[PDB]
């Protein structure tokens, strides 16, 4: 929690790439290693990690 922050503002079927994840994520929400997960939407929600994951 603390180290994850959920931008549900930013779900991207870009995103499926766990590549596109962190590398796009560096570049919108600074997070290190931007990790996406599933959702009951079936939508990639981008979930910004810092150090912990």
């Amino acid at each position: 929690d603390k180290c994850k922050k959920v931008y549900e503002n930013y779900p991207v079927s870009k995103c499926q790439l766990a590549n596109q994840c962190n590398y796009d994520c560096k570049l919108d929400k600074h997070a290190r290693s931007g990790e996406c997960f599933y959702d009951e939407k079936r939508n990639l929600q981008c979930i910004c990690d810092y150090c912990e994951y």
